């Protein structure tokens, strides 16, 4: 209908992550509960359409042209499933999104009907890169996936960024990542 | 409640795939509509619990111990989302599943709120490896993802199996596949 402040998921899930199990180094110490001065770590809401969500996302990959209807349809579907955790950092002093990252829960029949996590669409605004938000997002979502009882969590990255993800307990798999982009 | 014959998705979706766009070689010619004598290519149903679904799946990876309640809960969630296409081949002369493969539709905000495909949990029974079922499953699901308007489709595989997936238009990505299995 109209963009609003309704969160995609329960915001308490981020704060109730067992932060003692974080393995990334934070200087100064920040947490999901206290991400830094003037900042809030929270689920995406549809009103964020007008808070520079696509400006941040567009720094990572093309977002093309998006209508409010397109965005809200997509958001509502992600919300309904209960399996999408699109997470943002808002600078409340600006009223603008400065970082985002997504956790997706995928359901399986293998490993006794296991769940597995996927980390996607991670980007911190280029003007906001000294606030440790990338580490905060990855650690929080990785810990959240463990809280949600995932058997494993995976992601893809270019070689130069392997070192970053190793900080959260990820290792390079033996498996190759293969892709087909539909040109027709 | 009780295992039954209800399909996870509309079975016509597999048959209405544009089979002329297949790029894998089939000798003899088989299709989603006519997969081979005594065979049916169809969505998973809960009754397949008693048709060797986990026997086939267990050849790929550990399935551990699974209850009927666990299986049906997992199945019903996958069905409700509309984004899970767990597909099987049943030998109707035996009443047994002989192959399976999964297409998952993941929803994004990037690329004008795009959808992207994921191929997972592909396995053909070890006693049934001369019936071209692997190629049939991969081509059908790859074409189905295109029909469902996915921007791209991805999967992971070990190096020795790259050649197989190249038959359906997949190429090795520049990105590394990274993983964390939760030991705690
Ligand atoms: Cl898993
Ligand atoms: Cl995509």
């Amino acid at each position: 209908m109209k963009p609003d402040e309704t969160p995609m998921f329960d915001p308490s899930l981020l704060k109730e992550v067992d932060w003692s199990q974080n393995t990334a180094t934070f200087s100064p110490a920040i947490s999901p509960t206290h991400p830094g001065e003037g900042l809030v770590l929270r689920p995406l809401c549809t009103a964020d359409l007008n808070r520079g969500f696509f400006k941040v996302l567009g720094q990572l990959t093309e977002t093309g042209v998006v209508s409010p209807e397109q965005f809200m349809k997509s958001f509502e579907h992600m919300k309904k499933s209960g399996d999408y955790y699109v997470t943002v950092v808002e600078d409340v002093t600006l009223g603008q999104i400065v970082a985002t990252a997504t956790l997706i829960i995928e359901h399986k029949f293998i490993h006794s009907c296991a769940k597995r996590g996927r980390v996607e669409d991670v980007v911190v605004s280029d003007e906001c890169r000294g606030k440790q938000l990338g580490k905060l997002l990855l650690s929080t979502l990785t810990l959240l996936s463990k809280k949600l009882n995932c058997y494993k969590i995976t992601l893809a990255c270019l070689p130069q960024n392997v070192g970053f993800y190793k900080k959260f307990g990820y290792t390079v798999s033996e498996e190759n990542y293969m892709c087909r982009r539909f040109l027709k």
